[PDB]
């Protein structure tokens, strides 16, 4: 039925300071500009089927999902960094201007009748809420995500006057946001649990909110569709997956709007967390940890789109932090009173000197010549010139991939995960891990490093060689 993790093996993919994520990189090589160039490039994995609790781990590793496709960027070879956000309704700093976004939403959708009752200053769920309820011209029905003619059209001009972007079909709208990695029950759902959803603002503490999975939340004034949020929801709470407004109304603020209802939507559902990617008491993820960081600290460093790597610097690390399998992508945070201060250890490790790169080609050597697994040295010299790249900032480090292979621990795969060589009759049991040949072996060394050693335990990998 679902906990099955069904995968097609993960790849590099073409396109799905200020472009250095270290200053190291950039000081020597912005003077020297010309001779190289830098890739826009994923690392992600086509996801037949998945549940959304494993979703939410995924979430929580950093990863997004578009349609289908399960990725993150390479947080240092890329043109741009990707961050994870999460943050929680109570967390929210109101500034003023969302209290100025907020309040003009409130008049227009209301009448001149009754006006806001004695609402708290900055509550903004009680204000978006009673104002919804006393409104009769604004409304938002959270449905199935699946194509209509009304959402595409709305769609299109969306990206064409707001992203310059004509590049739009149907099949291209349905394949981002409306196909989707999970299952009929996840996607449809029931008509009680569609109607509960659409009720959150009658919601109350007691209540656990019953539909899990993407969805698609219309935005209705006076009868036009005016926005539409695509959201995953999750055990841990709302993903954000993609927002579009009608270009007409833009002094609306819709993406702001958007957002904090969103918020005041997990707040009223009990659920926990919003989380943006797509870049307050905010947290980012530290993708070395598998933890979140509060976010103001080390704006600092998200402004100048750069990574991080959150350490204590007691000595300079010699090799790339420890991931605990157990721990990845549970969305822990890291200790609140430190006797250190934090430090950005991410030069010592990725930077032009970094520690990760001749232990990762070490490793490779090991990986090669003692298990049969193709890895071979790279980025020696630098960094900048096939495959996902030995050193990956929230990938598993060779070191430790290399410790599964010596311990036995790789032999545990042995008779959970699956291979599916798609040009064979179907799907076959790993019954030697040893015994495989090297670029099955390699494929499960990717998965592993992507997606961590438990979830793979549970995978069913699609592959087609040559």
């Amino acid at each position: 039925m679902s906990d099955r993790f069904v995968i097609w093996a993960p790849s590099m993919h073409n396109e799905p300071d200020q472009l250095f994520a270290l200053d190291s990189w950039a000081h020597r090589y912005m003077n020297k500009m010309d001779v190289v160039k830098i890739e826009n490039c994923t690392i992600g994995s086509f996801v037949e089927h998945m549940d959304v609790a494993t979703y939410d781990r995924m979430c929580n590793m950093g990863f997004r999902r578009s349609g289908k496709f399960l990725y993150k960027v390479d947080p240092l070879r890329n043109c741009c960094r990707l961050y994870t956000i999460r943050t929680a309704p109570q967390e929210l700093n109101m500034t003023k201007e969302l209290k100025k976004c907020i309040s003009r939403f409130a008049t227009r959708i209301t009448s001149e009748d009754y006006c806001p009752a004695a609402v708290a200053s900055s509550d903004f769920v009680g204000k978006i809420v009673n104002a919804e309820m006393n409104s009769k011209t604004f409304y938002t029905r959270f449905e199935p995500a699946l194509y209509s003619e009304e959402k595409y059209h709305l769609f299109v001009k969306y990206q064409e006057k707001v992203h310059q972007d004509y590049n739009n079909s149907p099949k291209s709208f349905k394949r981002f946001l409306c196909d989707t990695p999970f299952g009929p029950e996840a996607v449809l759902g029931t008509q009680e649990s569609w109607e509960q959803l659409n009720n959150w603002q009658r919601m109350k503490p007691g209540e656990k909110l019953k539909h899990m999975g993407p969805v698609h939340e219309c935005y209705y004034y006076e009868g036009k569709l005016i926005a539409i949020t695509v959201s995953d929801i999750l055990p841990s709470g709302i993903s954000s997956v993609y927002f579009i407004w009608d270009p007409d109304y833009s002094k609306w603020s819709l993406g702001k709007l958007s957002a904090l209802r969103d918020l005041a939507i997990i707040q009223r559902t009990n659920l926990q967390y919003y989380y943006l990617g797509y870049y307050y008491g905010a947290e980012v993820l530290d993708v070395c940890h598998s933890k979140y960081i509060p976010l103001k600290p080390i704006q600092d460093m998200i402004s100048r789109g750069k990574l991080f790597v959150i350490g204590e610097e007691e000595t300079k690390v010699t090799k790339e932090l420890y991931l605990v399998d157990s721990e990845t992508g549970r969305g822990e945070g890291f200790p609140t009173d430190n006797v250190v201060k934090y430090k950005n250890i991410a030069e010592e490790i990725y930077g032009v000197g970094g520690c990760a790169f001749k232990s990762a080609n070490e490793s490779a050597l090991e990986l090669k010549e003692l298990y049969g697994i193709p890895y071979e040295e790279e980025d020696l010299d630098t960094i900048y010139h096939n495959g996902i790249p030995n050193v990956v900032p929230g990938l598993l480090p060779l070191w430790e991939l290399l410790d599964i292979m010596q311990s036995g621990k790789i032999t545990d795969l042995e008779g959970r995960l699956f291979l599916f060589e798609i040009e064979t009759e179907g799907i076959r049991p790993l019954i030697n891990f040893y015994s495989e040949p090297p670029n099955v072996k390699k494929r499960i060394c990717d998965v592993i490093r992507l997606f961590g050693f438990e979830t793979c335990m549970k995978a069913v990998i699609l592959y087609s060689e040559q």
